[PDB]
């Protein structure tokens, strides 16, 4: 039997949740009828298959006080309309604020709703949103989480919670026996905000051996609020870092790069620590709040440092850059994890969850 699956997401931007949704939609869209409802107009940053149907809600004004109030109500009822008129067998929403909007908008309708979390629960800070999450999430039909820790957190007040790892689209594009001729290249890939902490990357570079700073390229791929302030820090520290902005061909960076650094305080299941597995990129990561050891076995397939510890990051960087055989050992061991994120097995566990929710 074919199922009509409608995803709901705020935008189809470059974020990691969007990357996961597009991979899921593309995998499901040939056997099943897949549609996406998004709150804002625009073309998908990630390439979406032609069978996936995309609709955007109507856009509204938010410039005057009247419109700042009336358009919030119009936006909610535009979503309720799109759900009413949808002939989906199941709704699947992405990201907490969107999950909450879908739970409220779906009140009284009968299509079941699966909500999907794409961060650690601790990432949501304001007490009012944590309250709304606490009171609305019990009314979903199922919740997908990214780690066992968030599973136990949510399971306390949500009936059906399932741990679903994210599929990586590189698992179907890069052959497992690929060889790479690496350059003296170090990457930071991610949004430039406080949580991602790119300043830790810059400070670590300034502490590297002269010998390394002059013979290595350090690349920041991504954009965000902190872009301008980071370029000043680069000047003030007297280092050479190349800001590429937001790049569409991250594959070319991964192919040439020896090392990637993640400096976040809080992550769900960081995509760059998965994508690196398929290109023999050595992973150095802060011990972001809670899931880091689920992706890196320290000194076996990668290296962990304390949060906000730019000195430790520099030493770990020097440890693999001054010892290529040790770096090669880490990335060889990391290859055993490539099978954990194949699209095929994760797609079927989503289909199992959809069937379990449709049969209740
Ligand atoms: C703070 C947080 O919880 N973030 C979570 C959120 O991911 P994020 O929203 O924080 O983004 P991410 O870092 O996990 O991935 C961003 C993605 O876009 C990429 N990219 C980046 C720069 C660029 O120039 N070009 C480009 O394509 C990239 O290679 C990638 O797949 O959702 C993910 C999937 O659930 C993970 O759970 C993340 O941990
Ligand atoms: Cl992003
Ligand atoms: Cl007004
Ligand atoms: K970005
Ligand atoms: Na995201
Ligand atoms: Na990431």
């Amino acid at each position: 039997m074919m199922m009509k699956i409608s995803f709901i997401i705020a935008t189809l931007n470059s974020g990691g949740a969007e990357r996961v949704l597009v991979t899921l939609a593309n995998a499901l869209c040939k056997e099943h009828e897949v549609s996406i409802i998004k709150f804002h107009t625009g073309e998908s940053f990630y390439k979406l298959e032609n069978e996936v149907k995309v609709t955007s809600l109507e856009q509204f004004r938010f410039d005057t006080l009247y419109h700042k109030i009336a358009s919030r109500f119009k936006k909610f009822f535009a979503l309720r309309k799109a759900l009413k008129e949808s002939k989906a067998d199941v709704f699947i929403s992405f990201l907490d604020t969107t999950n909450i909007a879908c739970i409220l908008a779906n009140i009284g309708l009968k299509t079941p709703l699966i909500i999907s979390e794409h961060s650690n629960e601790a990432y949501l800070k304001p007490k009012t949103w944590r309250f709304l999450r606490r009171v609305s999430y019990p009314f979903c039909d199922a919740l997908s989480v990214l780690g066992s820790s968030d599973k136990v957190y949510y399971e306390r007040f949500v009936k059906r919670v399932k741990l679903l790892l994210n599929p990586c689209h590189f698992s179907d594009e890069i052959p497992f026996d690929s060889s790479f001729e690496k350059e003296n290249l170090v990457l930071f890939i991610g949004r430039l905000d406080h949580n991602k902490n790119p300043v830790m990357f810059l400070k670590a570079i300034a502490h590297l051996d002269k010998n390394l700073q002059e013979n290595y390229k350090f690349v920041i791929a991504g954009d965000g609020e902190l872009r301008q302030e980071l370029e000043y820090k680069v000047k003030s520290l007297g280092i050479k870092v190349d800001f590429l902005g937001r790049v569409e061909n991250v594959k070319a960076l991964y192919e040439k790069a020896k090392v990637l650094c993640l400096c976040s305080f809080v992550e769900g299941l960081p995509t760059v620590l998965i994508e690196s597995l398929y290109f023999e990129v050595c992973r150095i990561s802060s011990s972001y709040y809670n899931g880091a050891k689920d992706l890196i076995k320290d000194n076996h397939d990668g290296l962990l440092v304390g949060c906000d510890d730019e000195i430790a990051l520099a030493k770990k960087l020097e440890l693999v850059l001054n010892d290529e055989n040790f770096r090669k050992e880490l990335v060889n061991n990391a290859k055993q994890r490539c099978k954990d994120f194949e699209i095929s097995n994760i797609k079927e566990e989503w289909l199992k969850l959809i069937v379990e929710v449709k049969n209740a």
